[PDB]
């Protein structure tokens, strides 16, 4: 941000209130999904009172598979005392803190945060119009940073604290600024480099920063006399620079335990994870994944990080030496390098927990890119959920393009998406985190041809905690309940995202909620009659159970362990 | 900060090393003062080791008055299994951790406070190493940006945290940054002015800015379609605008709750109180104090709107008693008064939070007279920190005022004495009356080197009258307080002899300028001339002994490392 009028320029009553007006809605739809309010039907109407009874919400609505509120947004009325009043989200959120939970001590920073999400979608509103086939027709980040919802349960989801409003628009992913990293010399008595089969140290640098910037970067250390032998490159977020390593770990730099090195000279964007940057100078080279010790302090630690190259290379393995799997197109983007700092004096006057120990650590991930055969072209996969201002689905503008029938490009796309999950959990007992941020769709002529999961060593988990593993990769064991290990396909795929998607392509009227999960029994049969020898797995984790639990995700972040109340119809037990 | 390698030119291992040093020695020594540790004569060296052994600390030291540790720095030495090992601030607070009762939860923030402090001295040692005769000669700014120590008993004393290190370089008073202020418009229905005796809204606002400015900021009104009479004017800290209100207060700007105004025109610089204003463009203009969101122990500090309301008539109250009590007149001392406070209130966060949330402190501000209009011919200024002040080579800057006045060493200490010492006396046993009396709330008024009058700050946080039946306003009536009869005295013994006057004795007496015998003796005789002034208080003089064997030892830092008396002390005045 240059001026002062510009710093909050974004910030207008009528932004505002439109703003107020879309996040009530979703707290609303929301809430009720989850069955922290009861809304009660009144006429043609529903509507939701506060704790005291005295300020009631009133809007119309339709309720669909899985429980989803459709609401309209400008049907929304709030009164009291019969007089209508102005939409106000941080008045909601107050009028409902015991319905929903929200202690003393949380309600202060959760309002801090749906402030913070009220601005950025105040922001948003000032960027310019863009129709979803536009969009769909833009570039991959182009979409990646066009995305305005976020993730799409949580309310309070796109939160930048921490970011002061200057340095909300330097970083925000939304903003599509520039980033150029900040690089420091770590000496090898603190920091280590791990990296995947085929990396070596010398050349991947010099692959990722070339040569001139090396050399550069070496006559820094020589001028203090230092030898670089004894050094490891860590690229870091430029705010955590200045705001944090600058200051908190002032006694590295001081020893040259860390030295300062410069700015690296190709441009990044940050993704919809605002701390993982793409390079945009060179869409080829790796994504950049910082330690970032801003709070929802948070980060990246440097404790499970010696194993995540390996377990990358685990399940690229894994997944050439299936057949099945290769021919759904299934790739991952690997984790392929490390590196991680261990200050000795935060250590031993801290526990493995404190955010003093995740303050100086940094991955490199494969690029998508250089993977792209002619005509095809990258999306997130949470694009699939995106409704631009005229409320056209980035998803209908995509089977329009195709000029498929929406029920043959969806099953192109449970093919490259879905099926693969199921095969994970049902001969590996394998599962992941399957949302829309760690999944990018390869999209030819409108269609899905394939998908690439990211962000794995995190996020996988077999659930055989006496299956042969390597030593490395051992440690993506647990127990999980037989009751609960199903749930990763419910509640993360069928509650957690085609709950949205179906919604979205019904109310366009491209295709009935019936038919679209008619299309995901389909793929799942298919599945199930090409594996004869696994049925008795098929039999002891049914996915046509009649219903299955609710699991709450707005319960569990108004908390600081799943939040299951109540059961579900499963929208694919009748077909 | 501009450039990259700008942030950290400060850090260099050279400098890292001396301020390491320099630490270490004011922890040992304050920590021995507070008993916290033992030091174990070793022949001619005195040692402290770790809590488990391993480690010790050797160096020389003698015994000083109020048993302070006079702590060679050069002398300190670590030694570990038979080796001599480099000093490390951070490791010695861990090493005696348990001793120091710094509990797992705080002792990494203490040590993050630490790490502040150390990078502080060494940007501190980057700034011309100026010599205490040079700084005295220099100017009421030049002064109050040179001063290196901060409070002279907390160990971590100086932090800046929530700072990062471009907001370091452009903020902390000692780097003489200039800083323009913004100003924000605040609605009244959210926000309150309140004024002392004499000032109108209006004119104040036009005096502070000028009529161009003021016009300026209408228009910006004007245009959003507001009417500037429903707006007070707030200043803000820069810092505090772009990383807190503009994300925080967010709703407030969107609902013109509050409007951007723009940025003043003149350039102040930060005091001692980093949230403290002096206007350099307009010296006889107004201090500005804002709130300052930054962290103090893991605690956000800022500026409340609580006891706002009542803080010039605070001030108003205790300026007209000074006017009218013919000892304090004698004495020369005046105040600068806070003159008008501004505050906002969230009503939102208000709902959701209790009276202390930090919350409720980010958006308030207040004016402090100047005393610069004050001054008469060859007067100057120079906060009273400044007397404990030592330079790059050793010498105190009370001596270069000593030396500059051309007067006996006793005779220079008996007139700032009865300067700022005498009305603290007087305002204990007339009035029950006890401040905050520390060296960045006082301001001495020198005119060749001699203390000609003292002039406080600080006022309506600070102080308190020890009668719960004294006669006062109602607005003022908030300062009484019961405390135990055995503590009123404390606020002398602790706040002016154990926490300021050890330091001066102790810096005069190793210039060689006068003996602590001889400066202690000069504070008896002033304290007994003025007890002999007013024989009408005499069997208050006999309730408060002044001249007690023997007062409780009050320890600053195990405050501080507990995040909230153990021993006594020979009181200085025996048989003086
Ligand atoms: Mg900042």
């Amino acid at each position: 941000h240059m001026s002062l009028a510009d710093s909050v320029a974004h910030l207008s009553p009528e932004r505002w209130e439109q703003a107020n007006r879309l996040l009530i809605r979703k707290a609303l739809a929301e809430f009720a999904h989850e069955r922290l309010i009861t809304p009660e039907r009144d006429g043609d109407v529903y509507v939701v009172r506060s704790d005291d009874g005295l300020t009631g919400y009133r809007f119309t609505a339709a309720v669909r598979t899985l429980d989803h509120w459709q609401i309209d947004a400008d049907s929304i009325s709030r009164h009291r005392d019969g007089e209508e009043l102005p939409l106000a989200a941080l008045d909601f959120f107050i009028e409902l803190k015991d319905s929903l939970g929200l202690s003393d001590e949380i309600l202060p920073v959760y309002l801090e945060e749906i402030s913070s999400t009220l601005s950025g979608t105040c922001y948003k509103l000032t960027k310019p119009r863009i129709t979803a086939a536009e969009l769909a027709a833009g570039g991959f980040q182009a979409i990646e940073t066009g995305m305005t919802e976020g993730h799409p349960c949580f309310v309070a989801n796109n939160g930048r604290l921490g970011f002061g409003i200057h340095e909300y628009l330097s970083y925000a992913p939304e903003t599509a600024s520039p980033v150029r990293l900040v690089w420091l010399a770590a000496h090898r008595s603190r920091a280590a480099f791990t990296a995947g089969v085929g990396i070596d140290y010398e050349s991947f640098v010099r692959q990722e920063l070339g040569e001139e910037t090396v050399d550069r970067f070496h006559g820094v250390l020589r001028e203090r006399g230092l030898d670089p032998a004894d050094y490891l490159f860590i690229p870091v977020h430029p705010w955590q620079w200045w705001n944090k390593l600058s200051v908190t770990f002032a006694a590295e730099v001081a020893r040259q335990h860390l030295v300062c090195l410069g700015e690296g000279d190709d441009e990044y964007l940050a993704q919809q994870s605002i701390r993982t940057f793409f390079n945009t100078s060179h869409p080829e080279k790796h994504y950049v994944k910082t330690a970032l010790s801003v709070i929802n302090m948070r980060g990246l630690s440097a404790a499970y990080m010696e194993a995540t190259p390996a377990i990358n290379d685990w399940l690229a393995q894994l997944i050439e030496g299936d057949p099945v799997l290769k021919a759904t197109g299934l790739t991952i983007i690997r984790e392929r390098a490390a590196v991680g700092y261990r200050h000795l004096e935060y250590e031993k006057a801290t526990d493995r927990y404190s955010p003093y120990r995740k303050m100086l650590a940094a991955l490199w991930r494969e690029s998508p890119v250089p993977s792209l055969r002619d005509g095809e072209s990258l999306a997130t996969m949470a694009s699939l959920l995106h409704v631009d201002h005229a409320g056209a689905s980035f998803a209908g503008a995509l089977i329009a393009r195709s000029g498929l029938a929406p029920a043959e490009w969806l099953r192109r796309y449970l093919r490259a998406y879905y099926t693969p999950l199921l095969h994970s959990f049902y001969a590996y007992d394998l599962v992941y985190m399957p949302h829309g941020e760690n999944v990018i769709l390869v999209l030819k002529d409108g269609v899905v041809e394939r998908a690439i999961y990211k962000d794995i060593a995190e996020e996988i988990c077999v659930m055989d905690p006496d299956a042969v593993l390597p030593p490395e990769v051992q440690r993506i064991r647990a127990e999980v309940p037989e009751d609960t290990k199903l749930l990763s396909v419910f509640t993360d795929v069928f509650d957690c995202f085609f709950r949205f998607l179906a919604v979205n392509l019904a109310s366009e009227g491209v295709l009935e909620e019936d038919d679209f999960w008619r299309t995901v029994a389909e793929v799942t049969r298919e599945y199930q009659e090409s594996m004869p020898e696994l049925a008795d797995k098929f039999r002891q984790y049914d996915m046509f159970a009649p219903e299955f639990a609710l699991s709450c995700l707005n319960r569990l972040q108004l908390r600081n362990a799943l939040q299951l109340v109540g059961t579900l119809r499963n929208p694919i037990a009748g077909f």
